[PDB]
């Protein structure tokens, strides 16, 4: 079948560590990505990763956030990332905001990378973050948290134009 | 090149004979064929048609559309389809409210069916057309256009969304 | 026919944090490459990427900066551009004016290499940052944004000596 | 696919050597051969030349015209086209009324020949000359700067 | 190596029988071909040659010039071009106001053709010509000189621009 | 011919930010390496590179020096580095004294390496650098500029022992 693979990208989230904020999404289900997919039949993940890009207000100040990509069926809870395997902490600022490391791949041999089909599958990759309460402002959003990937989408669907 | 043939549908307007409408659109500038397109590199059409479809209203009050299937550099004034090779000049209504004779299909041999790629060619299609008023009010609906076709899209983008 | 791989590079802007300043620009269309191609009638980018060089006073004084390198068609907004594939948040300073991760490549098999030719191309690389609103002071010019690449250049016009 | 072949020939401008004047033309922006094409889905060159006929005003005054063919990217400056290859520095005028040595061609191999079509071309020809004031009393009109060639027209366009 | 053929044409001057000028250049320290080739590492000239164009006001009054393509090492003295082999006397003007007779080309076969390289020849052309004052009027410009040719020109250097 | 693989390395010179500092020189003539090759007659670079090593000075003051590795003809002027083809601006102190970022390896692919020979090449490696006006103590000296590389002898000469 004809398919076209479509690179994605969006802000997930921007943070400030006013509190501790959790996040799990699972990529079939997020909003964002069923606008892209709600014309296609068939997408399939050829890679996705999730990057944490600090922001010049966090030189001064980190943000630990602890991060994993774990499987539809697998929910972590709150600050208990780094127990499931592949789970980081990634402390974003300091005197270095250049460094890769913040990149986060998922391990797609482990996951189910098709996230729509003719049957709803409880093996897709779900991101699951957590970033901690640190000192705070309110009102700088000193983090982000950023998704970008590629879907390989196949068999339109006749939806809205 | 790996691509879809995307079908789109979509309702023009709909129109009564209030009075008189004319409406030319060149497909490449079109803005629902703009917003699916704008995801893709490559856009080019594989079929593409102009049907005016009668309503009940339109059983006791037939109305006239004179359209006409145009190059993209040829744009036609109000109320002279006919006065182009192609301008047809389609009644809607009566005792025969269902009909294939309505359909208006664009020769895309003779036009170019690239709507989008890396040149912006000048013979894109431009479908034009033009009701003519016979007396509606204002709400009745008589008849209503229905543009309806295959995109095939290659090379998707990393647009906004 | 023959071709000269011409390498390029100058330092595209000098900013401060005293605003946040946006430009997109075309390489198709900039001032400063269009006089390496007047002389040819042919140039093709062999390779091309946007790097933002540190300076010794941003290093107690960082500055975020939002890059993407997208299709000549698509013109991304100010502060928009991690909303875009590619899009990268390239934070300069902090202890740590070392790091080469503030290379920003453009994918040309995602893009048209062609910056001239007989036609005018859609799909051309286009460069598009915006540097946000820092502490600023008016006059220190902390951040460079510097463009480097090769071009190969074929057909040689008759144009001034 | 089924074409004509359209000779066409216009004098471009009568000159005479009251001041110096200059003329750059792109051939697919040029309002005659665009109104000739205007019927026409596609156009192509198969020849063309610009050429400089004296006029008997001009025996006892000659006229220098800088001439020269180059792409539509390319657009000289007034008096500046012997700085551009191919840009020649005609001479009209004198005991030879008549030559066909003031005839400049445009190279449609180095060109392109296409004036419309599908997608507008960059490289399309253009015609820039400039010419020398010598001291003409405003009415001799010593020489004039003739346009002539043949155009392939394609693709009839129902635009009516 | 990759090279493109540069064809190259510039007038030296306009010269009127005002007074004796007298003008000796060696081709690989001329202004325009130096701005022209010191974006690249290797110049070789194909062909070049000396060119004097009358205009209208020598049809009344012809003016002089002596030319000659020495070598490098060998500079001419002024009005002393004919004293060295095949330093030609040109004279332009009267009825005969177009004449191919008028072009003086470079023996390349016995001068050095190459104009820039890793080593710094002394065999390069060198173009000396002195005119004659015949009694110009300080602005009538009888004649003028041009210089047209072709250069190859390989390995492009990282250049200013 | 036979020939030996030499090994160099000198700190070509320490400095402070008191005073921007412009050095530009050409390998072939440098004194420190001709003393190196005055005993051999052909010189080859396998390969050179001009490394700036931070001081623990630095580490509370960083110093951004611009380098360029250009061709022998080519000078660039002070502060103009970046404007050339692998011009770098290296900003070397902050809390990270680490990194090899700070190496600038010469493109000996597209420079002459035969630094001595028969005949002076005008294409030769010459490393120019600047550095600009820091805060400055006049004494410390908290940054150094070295050269490190490898030339290959061939044919001694019967100069003095």
């Amino acid at each position: 079948a004809p398919s076209v693979d479509y690179p994605f990208q969006w802000v997930v989230a921007s943070y400030d560590g006013s509190e501790a904020k959790n996040l799990s999404d699972d990529l079939s289900g997020s909003a964002t990505l069923t606008k892209v997919m709600a014309n296609y039949r068939h997408a399939e993940l050829t890679s996705v990763e999730l990057e944490v890009c600090p922001l010049a207000a966090a030189f001064s100040k980190p943000i630990s956030v602890s991060a994993v990509w774990t499987i539809a069926s697998i929910s972590p809870a709150s600050a208990s990332e780094t127990s499931y395997y592949g789970g980081r902490l990634f402390t974003v600022g300091g005197p270095v905001l250049m460094s890769s490391t913040t990149h986060l791949p998922a391990d797609l041999t482990r996951l189910n990378p098709v996230l729509k089909g003719p049957v709803k599958y409880t093996d897709c990759p779900r991101f699951s973050y957590s970033v901690y309460s640190n000192g705070g402002t309110k009102g700088t959003n000193l983090c982000t948290i950023i998704l970008r990937g590629v879907v390989r989408l196949s068999g339109p669907s006749g939806n809205l134009l």
